[PDB]
């Protein structure tokens, strides 16, 4: 069926929960053995959140390999995104490891450091370009260089430098700042607004290697991002736009991380938040 009018029948017949779980039985099964190693406890943020060995990122190193991140490589929409979980206090320099290694241009945030009153990530950023950080066990500085802070989301330019080589890097944060603590948020423009801003930047384009996207755990918010800009790259392309199956290409994102999109309200949001952003493409 079409996108917006599938979304009515649901919407009339609130079947959302049914339709998710249907997800979720059929969503692929692969082994995540490194990941449940007894040396990597510390490496992971949530016992139930795993990446597969299959798609996992490698770090470059012959000690211990291991980062709670993914791969999710997207054929015919020629993307790829790095999807990982919100770094924690004995992984901060592995996280900027990979995105130098990687070649990443952004990194995208889609949670707050404290939400519910936890801590949901370690602080991996510097607040004051006078006061920058050194990671000493992977050897990188990173040194804030501005920020420009506005209503819904926050973008700061940061420099890394690899303190092996002394070569530098220009990476761009794109911290979205204002999804709610419970739910989902009840109209998407200020999502797609984001997402626009993350495109025209240069930072998911092909010269460039994959944007590490994250939140807390890495699959959930993440994965309404990585979702919706996919869905959306596939209508442009296609002739026939109603061919775009958004539960598809769920499912086929779904073979390179587990759990993506968490509770039937992310669902129902990615559905809205495609619907309206392909009007604004143009569309309608
Ligand atoms: C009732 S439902 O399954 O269709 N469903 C939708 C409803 O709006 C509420 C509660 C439930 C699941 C998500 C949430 O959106
Ligand atoms: C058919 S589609 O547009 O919804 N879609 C094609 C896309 O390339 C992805 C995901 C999905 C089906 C498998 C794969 O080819």
């Amino acid at each position: 069926m079409e996108m917006e009018k599938e979304f009515e029948q649901i919407d009339k017949s609130g079947s959302w929960a049914a339709i998710y779980q249907d997800i979720r039985h059929e969503a692929s099964d692969f082994p995540s053995r490194v990941a449940k190693l007894p040396k990597n406890k510390n490496r992971n943020r949530y016992r139930d959140v795993s990446p597969f060995d299959h798609s996992r990122i490698k770090l470059h190193q012959e000690d211990n390999d291991y980062i709670n991140a993914s791969l999710i490589k997207m054929e015919e929409a020629q993307r790829s995104y790095i999807l990982t979980q919100g770094p924690l206090p004995n992984t901060v320099g592995h996280f900027w490891e990979m995105v130098w290694e990687q070649k990443s241009r952004g990194v995208v945030m889609l949670n707050r450091v404290m939400e519910k009153g936890s801590l949901k990530c370690a602080q991996y950023w510097p607040q004051k370009e006078e006061k920058e950080m050194i990671f000493e066990d992977t050897n990188l500085k990173l040194t804030l260089i501005s920020e420009d802070i506005k209503s819904y989301y926050t973008v700061r330019q940061l420099e890394l430098e690899n303190l092996t080589t002394q070569e530098t890097r220009e990476i761009l944060h794109f911290h979205y700042t204002t999804w709610p603590d419970f739910g989902v948020p009840e109209s998407p423009a200020s999502f797609l607004n984001f997402l626009f801003k993350v495109r025209e930047s240069g930072s998911l384009s092909p010269e460039h290697g994959p944007v590490v996207v994250h939140c807390s755990a890495g699959i959930g918010r993440s994965g309404t991002f990585c979702l919706a800009d996919t869905c959306l790259l596939l209508m442009d392309k296609r002739k026939d736009p109603s061919s775009v199956d958004i539960k598809k290409v769920l499912l086929e994102m779904r073979k390179f991380r587990m759990g993506l999109i968490q509770t039937a309200d992310q669902l129902r949001f990615s559905y809205l938040a495609v619907i309206e952003g392909a009007k604004f493409i143009m569309g309608d």
